[PDB]
């Protein structure tokens, strides 16, 4: 899995992506690594924005699929002409693949001015795929026809430039220290869990676990943020402002409406509170917790143009979608998407940022009873 280290690369706030290559001969793209969605798609016109796009033209193995998908988000969306073509991972398994492939002949907000990605690998399961479950996911494609272990694994660092790793096929001991804990995919579509405590700082918000979970907790590399439902990021943020009422700061910022600042190195790692998400465990009534800091959901925004100071943006907020477990938590921790076992596992990464004051932990078992209660229907 050697092959496989360091295989990851981007920049802040823009996500990470993997080197693939599509079509014979191989054209190399940069593709956004997205365990929130289904889809394999790629730009194929000279939108502005792109270093790179799929030209199908030069491909004798792409094959037409006479079919469109339309994709909207919040004023945003893709649209493109479905096909199939061979697929391969430079830094990955040593396997070609016949893929689906959308190619992206239209968007809307959803290219980044100035990123160096140009497709995305959604790594989720079919039944969010569109235009339906019925159009086979890449790592789906990936397993039925080769010999690769139905399971990935990432190590999303960040250092400007980040980096990290995609194992495909298998777990690296090397990204992680102590132990694995894994808490079970409750459902096949987004990689479901379900969270049944939380505690800022050791003290927990004492509420409806049911409600942490409305509609959805999921594990998302192509969010940036930890992504809680209203009534808990309301209750979420009203423990962190008064766990950190030391220095005053403005409503707009908890609503992620304004940027915060200090001077250069001019924030001594203490104000905040760690969070703690308690995931249900493998076991009946067992938990366990997983730890990070707020150099996690403190975020650097990598240039402001009309400052020079350590801009901070805070990485959490609001859904009516559900907890979205991005970035700021994966970057603390190894992440092993077990897909043959239904699980999910986190160890404290081996490239985390940390200091000799607090650090990222993964922990357990506690004991918690009624775990399923916290799940909705
Ligand atoms: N998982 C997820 C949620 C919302 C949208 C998408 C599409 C891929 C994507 C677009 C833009 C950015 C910026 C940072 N990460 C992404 C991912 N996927």
């Amino acid at each position: 899995f050697v092959e496989m280290v360091d295989n990851l690369r981007g920049k802040s706030g823009q996500g990470y992506y993997v080197e693939m290559t599509v079509g014979s001969p191989p054209q190399t793209l940069n593709i956004l690594v997205d365990t929130g969605s289904s889809n394999f798609a790629v730009g194929a016109a000279p939108h502005p924005f792109l270093h790179r796009y799929y030209q199908r033209q030069l491909s004798s193995t792409y094959r037409d699929l006479r079919k469109g998908v339309y994709v909207p988000y919040t004023q945003g969306k893709w649209e493109g002409e479905l096909g199939t073509d061979l697929v391969s991972i430079p830094h990955g398994p040593n396997v070609t693949v016949r893929a689906n492939i959308a190619a992206i002949t239209e968007s809307d907000k959803f290219f980044i001015n100035g990123s160096n990605w140009e497709g995305i690998l959604g790594l989720a399961y079919a039944e969010i795929a569109r235009p339906d479950d019925s159009l086979e996911p890449f790592f789906d494609s990936l397993v039925k026809q080769t010999h690769v272990p139905n399971l990935f694994s990432l190590q999303l660092c960040g250092a400007a430039s980040v980096g990290g790793s995609m194992i495909i096929g298998g777990i690296d001991h090397s990204l992680y220290t102590g132990s694995l804990w894994y808490t079970p995919i409750r459902r096949e579509w987004y990689y479901e869990v379900i969270i049944v405590r939380v505690e800022i700082n050791g003290q927990d918000l004492k509420m409806d676990c049911k409600e942490y979970n409305y509609d959805k907790s999921i594990v998302d590399s192509g969010t940036t943020n930890l992504r809680l439902p209203k009534k808990v990021f309301e209750a979420a943020v009203k423990s962190i402002k008064a766990a950190s009422s030391t220095e005053k700061f403005p409503d707009g910022f908890w609503l992620g409406e304004q940027l915060v600042c200090w001077q250069a190195g001019t924030t001594p790692w203490n104000i905040f509170p760690v969070i703690s998400l308690y995931l249900m465990g493998e076991v009946t009534n067992q938990s366990f917790r997983i730890t990070i800091l707020p150099q996690q959901y403190l975020r650097p925004v990598e240039d402001v143009a009309t400052s020079q100071d350590d801009c901070y943006k805070f990485a959490i907020s609001q859904s009516s979608t559900g907890t979205v477990m991005g970035a700021v938590i994966m970057e603390g921790f190894y992440v092993v998407f077990d897909r043959a076992r239904k699980r999910i596992g986190f160890a404290v990464s081996a490239c985390h940022v940390h200091d000799e004051f607090r650090t990222a932990a993964v922990e357990g078992p506690f004991v918690t009873l009624d775990m399923e209660d916290c799940g909705y229907n």
